[PDB]
């Protein structure tokens, strides 16, 4: 009963943690429209958190492993806490928030927040790896699995109650209680829209601060470090645990776009209700991987091979994917020519068509076009539609000039806005796909107790805080910083439109060809978790060959 109750503070942080990350990223958008800040600024300004955090890990995780670990903790999730509160100062020292179609047819106080977000990063840097060494070391046979399965498993309040109160915070008045909001004209739906995102940040940092209180109340660096750079199994371990983790952050962080791209939802069937059935999946894995090992009474070459094979089941579902693919959408002038007539090689130059020759207008302009033939025009203009039918229900566009087709003038030449959907085949694979990433993730949330459980037991009984610690600093900065840049880079090769931005001549892309979209991201991901999953067997090897 004296760990257990450690045990319930470290839930408390835990929580803490979570709901003030997803809360930073929540409120970005409306602190760049409130400050009149650049992107430039705001890239920076998003980027403190890291400045922070990668810069203190390993030493307090080396020198504060003989303090008083309950306490620092506490002390950390205070300057956490206090770190919260400074970023909303701006809103009350400032003044009032001052500020308060295109159919077309044929013509013929940063710093507050910047050292906010250091203090929070700096802040919560001595929970992990003091909490979990100090859950290890005074423990019980085999229940460290299980408490850590637990932590794990409760942590996922955090992102719950930040997507529930970040969304009803973002539709208040900024100003809201010193202006009466009878005389407001703007509305959610606006351009120049900012929300309360101050109150974001003082329950976050009020709930940091709460949740610190239980803890008050419960030359060697250089060759101690040196010791643990010498050590095979760890260097083999951390590689491949970075490659695994890359691979995942990646996946994560394009598969919204590549479900749009490639099915054709529009990112609220495939959004919304999606999460609400797949955070259960996750937490029910871990707190089952943690429970099977405690069970079973795994040593570490048995947890090594557990998640071998929770890796290899994990992967042999994600090549399934290669299976399931549509067709390329048909947009007339991208590929195909202006009249449907030909195909094309080059997504760049296509010629003006008879049928668009006079209409003289804007080719850098994207407007959602499509007629009932089946195929896609860039532009109402570029179709030759030269009639409307008011700012009612989309204005279906008539009599248009390309639109005509053999067989269809005896119809009704009229295109709605909005993209044809695809055919029903595509739905059909849709769903497949949604059943088979439940699945996967399941697999993958099943194995991801054994990285602490192996880090720990392959390491002298003495630098556990320091292993722990170089770990993270590893994983968070190459794998959490970098991999979303290679990918991101990557996948700019199979665009075929640009938005040619005032400034720049690529503000963001239209479409992208889906078969090499596809081609790219599945393959990068297949083969980092082969990368990984190579470099696991034969440390199995290893490991068998030494005990
Ligand atoms: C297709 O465009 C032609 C030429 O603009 C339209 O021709 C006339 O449009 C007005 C109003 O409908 C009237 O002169 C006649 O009803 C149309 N016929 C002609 C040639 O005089 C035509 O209406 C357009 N498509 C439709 C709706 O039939
Ligand atoms: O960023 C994430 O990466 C994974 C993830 C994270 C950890 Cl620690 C783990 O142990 C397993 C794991 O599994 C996957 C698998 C995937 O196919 C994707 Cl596409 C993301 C994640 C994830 C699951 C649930 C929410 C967010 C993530
Ligand atoms: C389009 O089809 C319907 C029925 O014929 C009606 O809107 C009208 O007669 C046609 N012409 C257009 C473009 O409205």
């Amino acid at each position: 009963n004296g760990l257990k109750m450690f045990l319930a503070a470290l839930s408390l942080s835990f929580i803490a943690k979570t709901l003030g990350a997803i809360i930073m990223k929540s409120s970005i958008i409306h602190i760049e429209r409130r400050f009149e800040i650049s992107s430039s600024l705001v890239g920076f300004i998003d980027g403190s958190f890291e400045i922070g955090n990668l810069l203190v890990i390993v030493f307090v995780s080396y020198f504060g492993s003989k303090l008083h670990r309950p306490k620092l903790i506490g002390i950390g999730c205070f300057i956490m806490g206090i770190g919260g509160v400074l970023t909303a100062l701006p809103h009350f020292f400032m003044g009032y928030y001052r500020y308060s179609s295109t159919l077309s047819t044929c013509l013929i106080m940063w710093i507050y927040v910047f050292m906010g977000n250091m203090l929070r990063g700096i802040g919560e840097t001595p929970i992990v790896p003091l909490g979990l060494s100090y859950i290890d070391d005074f423990a019980k046979e085999g229940h460290s699995s299980l408490y850590l399965g637990i932590l794990n498993a409760i942590a996922m309040i955090g992102p719950i109650i930040g997507f529930t109160l970040g969304s009803l915070f973002s539709k208040m008045y900024v100003d809201i209680g010193y202006v009466d909001l009878s005389t407001i004209r703007i509305t959610p739906t606006d351009s120049r829209w900012v929300g309360a995102w101050w109150l974001n940040f003082l329950v976050s940092g009020l709930f940091s601060i709460i949740s610190s209180i239980p803890f008050f109340f419960l030359t060697g660096f250089f060759q101690s470090f040196k010791s643990i750079l010498t050590n095979p199994l760890y260097v083999m371990f951390v590689l491949l645990t970075l490659l695994q983790v890359s691979s995942y952050i990646g996946a994560f962080t394009y598969v919204f776009k590549y479900v749009e791209q490639q099915y054709g939802q529009p990112s609220s069937k495939a959004n919304i209700l999606l999460g609400v059935i797949t955070i259960p999946i996750f937490a029910s894995g871990m707190f089952l991987g943690g429970y099977i090992i405690k069970k079973f009474k795994l040593n570490t070459v048995g947890i090594a091979k557990f998640s071998c094979f929770t890796a290899v089941m994990s992967l042999s579902f994600y090549l399934l994917y290669f299976f399931i693919l549509c067709e390329n959408k048909s947009v007339a002038g991208l590929t195909m020519t202006y009249d449907g007539n030909n195909p094309v090689t080059s997504h760049r130059d296509v010629p003006l068509s008879y049928c668009n020759s006079d209409c003289n207008c804007d080719e850098s302009q994207w407007e959602p076009v499509c007629g009932n033939n089946g195929i896609t025009y860039i532009s109402p203009c570029l179709a030759g539609c030269k009639s409307s039918s008011g700012n009612k229900k989309p204005i279906v566009f008539y009599n248009c000039s390309c639109l005509e087709v053999t067989g269809l003038q005896n119809r009704n030449y009229s295109a709605h806005l909005g993209e044809c959907p695809r055919d029903d085949a595509c739905t059909r694979k849709f769903y497949f796909f949604v059943a088979i990433q439940v699945l996967n993730l399941f697999f993958s949330a099943l194995g991801g107790t054994s990285h602490v459980m192996l880090i720990v037991k392959i390491v002298q009984p003495e630098l556990k805080s320091l292993a722990l610690g170089f770990h993270s600093m590893v994983i968070r900065a190459l794998g959490g910083i970098l991999a979303p840049i290679y990918f991101g880079a990557l996948i700019d090769t199979t665009c075929i439109k640009w938005s040619t931005n005032n400034c720049g001549t690529r503000g963001s892309c239209r479409t992208y060809n889906s078969t090499s979209f596809s081609r790219v991201y599945l393959g990068l991901s297949s083969m980092l978790r082969v990368s990984s999953l190579v470099l696991y067997i034969i440390l199995i090897y290893a490991m068998k060959k030494k005990y």
